[PDB]
C-alpha cells in the first residue's frame, strides 16, 4: 500500500528524541477528514539514516499481535508510516489510569510483552530498548512492542551483538555486559524485561523509577562506572510495595550476574500466565 | 500483680507525646538483669485532669482481654502512691507504621490482609464493650510477630453513654477523622469505621510518605479558612483518598464504603472481618 507525502496531514508530535520524530498524520486521499489516523516516524546523519533504512525492514519483517503493524513508507528524507494506537506508550497509560490498573492488569500486559519478546527471539532479533515508554495501549486488553530504532539481528553464527554506539544509551535498563563489554543478547533483553517489570509493578511512580532508586544506591568516576560496581556487587531494584513473592522472584531471576543462569522469553509467558490464574 | 518503682528498670524510650511516654522497662525485683521486660505508659506533666483520663484509660485497658489487644499486666505507683504507671506487655517489633516501614519488601497483600483481619477482631471486641477507640491509626497498632498485630494504645478511648450510640467530645488525628467527628465532634463505632479505612489506606501505600493520608488531602486542599475547614468541605464534596497502587478492586471498595458521609452506611466491624478474611482466601 502506497502513501504519497501530499496526502499525509500532520495532526500532532506524538513524541521527539535525539535524531527521530513520531508524529500522529491522517492518510486523506480524499482530503475530507475521513481518511486513516497513523503514526509517523522520520529522522530529525548517513548513520542514523542507514540505522532507520535496517529499523524499517525489521518492522517490515515482523507480523504479531503484540508488535504494532507496519503499514509502509512515505518518500519525498524516508517516512516510516505505523498504526495508530490511541491509548499511547504504557508508561503514560499507567500514570494516567493507574486507579483502575490492578495486578491481574499488569500481568496481562506482562504476557503479552514476554510473547512479542519470544516472536522476536525466533528472527533472532536483540530489540536493546525494552521499557515501558516503548509498548503501546492498543485497548485496555492489549498492548503491543512500538518501537524498534535500537533492534540488531543476531549473526548467523554469534548468540550476542557487540554495539560501537556513543550516543545516550538507557543505562539503568541495561545488563551489567551490556554496559562493560556493549554485548547485546536475548539475555541482555530478559534483564530489560525484568526493569519493565519492576516498573509495571512500582507503577510509574517517579520517586521509585529505576534511575531514582539506582542514584540513591550510588551517592570523579561516571554514574555509568558507580552502576557496574553496583551491579558487581548484587546491588538490585528493591522489591515494589506490594509486589507477589513469585513476581518479585521472576524479576531477581532476570537480574542475574550470569547470562546463561537468566530464564527464557517462554519460561517467563509460562510462569506469568500462571501467577494470574493463581490470582 | 503490683510493681514496685524501685525495681522497674529504665531501658529505653518507645515513645513520647504532648501529655505521655511509653518506656520499655525490665521488671528485675532479682536485681540480676533477669527480670522480664515490659512497656510503660505514664504522664509528661500530669494535670489532675490528664491524670483522671489517664486513670480511665487505665480501667479500659485492664477490662480488655483479647489475643489483638496490648495486655494490661498491672500499674506502678511512685512513693506515696503520687504517680501512676500503666503496665503492659512489651511487644518487640513495634508499631506496624515502623515494622511495614522497615520490613515491607517482605510483607505481601496476603499479609495486609492478615494484619487487617486481626485489627477488624480486636474493633468488634471493643465494640461489645461499647468503647469508641477514636484514634485508630497503623501508629497504635503494635507487633507481636509476624503472624500477629495487636491494638496498643487506648489514651483517647471514651465509653458510650448508658443511652446513645455516640460520645460527643468537649490537637486530634483530623487527617483520620469521619466528616460528623470534624464538624460536630461525634465520636462512634461508624467513626471508628471510617477510620478502620484509613489504616486499610495506609497498610496498602506500604506507609509511602507521599501518598500518607496528610500529604494526599493536602495536596487536594492545595487559602483564608482552617485546614479542618478544608477538610470538612473537601470530604462534602465527596473528595476521598486515592487507591492505593495496586490495592485488589474489593479493598479499594471496603475502603470507599468506610468512607460513605452516611454513619449508617458504613459497614460494621463483624461484615469487615468476614469480607478481608475472603479477599485473603480468594487470594
Ligand atoms: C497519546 C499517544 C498516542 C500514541 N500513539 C502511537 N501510535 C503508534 C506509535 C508507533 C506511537 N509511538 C512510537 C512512540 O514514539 C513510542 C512507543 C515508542 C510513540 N504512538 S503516542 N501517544
Ligand atoms: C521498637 C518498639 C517496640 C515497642 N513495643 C511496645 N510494646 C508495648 C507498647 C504498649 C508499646 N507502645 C505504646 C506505643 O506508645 C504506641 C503504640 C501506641 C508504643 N510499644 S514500641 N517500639
Amino acid at each position: 500500500t502506497q502513501f504519497e507525502e501530499r496526502h499525509l496531514k500532520f495532526l500532532q508530535q506524538l513524541g521527539k528524541g535525539n535524531f527521530g520524530s513520531v508524529e500522529m498524520c491522517r492518510y486523506d486521499p480524499l482530503q475530507d477528514n475521513t481518511g486513516e489516523v497513523v503514526a509517523v516516524k522520520k529522522l530529525q546523519t548517513e548513520e542514523h539514516l542507514r540505522d532507520f533504512e535496517r529499523e524499517i525492514e525489521i518492522l517490515k519483517s515482523l507480523q504479531h499481535d503484540n508488535i504494532v503493524k507496519y503499514k509502509g513508507v512515505c518518500y519525498s528524507n524516508l517516512k516510516l508510516i505505523m498504526e495508530y494506537l490511541p491509548y499511547g506508550s504504557l508508561r503514560d497509560y499507567l500514570q494516567k489510569h493507574k486507579e483502575r490498573i490492578d495486578h491481574i492488569k499488569l500481568l496481562q500486559y506482562t504476557s503479552q510483552i514476554c510473547k512479542g519478546m519470544e516472536y522476536l527471539g525466533t528472527k533472532r532479533y536483540i530489540h536493546r530498548d525494552l521499557a515501558t515508554r516503548n509498548i503501546l495501549v492498543e485497548n485496555e486488553n492489549r498492548v503491543k512492542i512500538g518501537d524498534f530504532g535500537l533492534t540488531k539481528v543476531l549473526p548467523q553464527d554469534k548468540e550476542y551483538y557487540k554495539v560501537k554506539e556513543p550516543g545516550e544509551s538507557p543505562i539503568f535498563w541495561y545488563a551489567p555486559e551490556s554496559l562493560t563489554e556493549s554485548k547485546f543478547s536475548v539475555a541482555s533483553d530478559v534483564w530489560s524485561f525484568g526493569v519493565v517489570l519492576y516498573e509495571l509493578f512500582t507503577y510509574i511512580e517517579k520517586s521509585k523509577s529505576p534511575p531514582a532508586e539506582f542514584m540513591r544506591m550510588i551517592g570523579g568516576q561516571s554514574i555509568v562506572t558507580h552502576l557496574i560496581e553496583l551491579l558487581k556487587n548484587n546491588g538490585r531494584l528493591p522489591r515494589p510495595d506490594g509486589c507477589p513473592d513469585e513476581i518479585y522472584m521472576i524479576m531477581t531471576e532476570c537480574w542475574n550476574n550470569n547470562v546463561n543462569q537468566r530464564p527464557s522469553f517462554r519460561d517467563l509467558a509460562l510462569r506469568v500466565d500462571q501467577i494470574r490464574d493463581n490470582m
